[PDB]
């Protein structure tokens, strides 16, 4: 997007101080891995410290050429530009004990979204980016849910996990489709053409 480089052009422009100050926030919020009821978000200010030019970061997803930005919130505004993050879950800054959800509609007229989501396999890998960097994860589980179940979503204690929501299945959206991936290292030899 025109909007993602506005965000890579900005985070230039931050002292580290600084960066490392707005991520001493964000690992602290983390800290509500100690904790109360998530809300399905079909149907605020909390992550300010990530926020540069409205977004919290981007996601990319190579098996389905995606690279989307990330909005605080499920607010529809921001789910009809991109992708939101389901307030009560971790801010996707990685971390022991912590469970980012991020979600978005599929196949909307603006852009294509997670329409694809269903073509991630386990395996795949998925990278968001962040004020403070890049950080990875290898998808480690798939898996379909009625809309007022959240056991999955919530923090496993001493794991890393991402979780991409969408509805499911295609034009019918009667449940959720949960891809998760796991925390790894990341490595440049990142691969992009595959």
């Amino acid at each position: 997007h025109a909007n993602i480089n506005a965000f890579k052009e900005a985070v230039t422009k931050i002292d580290r101080v600084e960066i490392n100050r707005r991520l001493e926030l964000a690992y602290a919020y983390n800290a509500s891995i100690a904790g109360p009821a998530l809300k399905d978000p079909y149907s605020v200010e909390y992550a300010r410290m990530l926020e540069v030019k409205e977004q919290i970061g981007h996601v990319i997803i190579p098996r389905i050429n995606q690279d989307i930005p990330i909005y605080a919130g499920s607010a529809e505004e921001n789910l009809q530009r991109g992708v939101g993050h389901l307030e009560g879950t971790s801010l996707p800054v990685g971390g022991e004990s912590t469970h980012a959800v991020l979600t978005a509609h599929r196949g909307l007229p603006t852009a294509k979204l997670f329409t694809n989501l269903d073509k991630v396999t386990v395996g795949d890998r998925f990278y968001i980016e962040h004020i403070g960097g890049k950080i990875a994860y290898q998808v480690d589980q798939i898996k379909v849910i009625a809309p007022d179940q959240l056991e999955d979503l919530y923090v496993i204690q001493g794991e890393d996990h991402v979780t991409l929501l969408t509805c499911t299945p295609y034009m019918i959206n009667s449940h959720r489709l949960l891809v998760r991936g796991k925390r790894i290292p990341y490595v440049e030899k990142t691969v992009q053409k595959d």
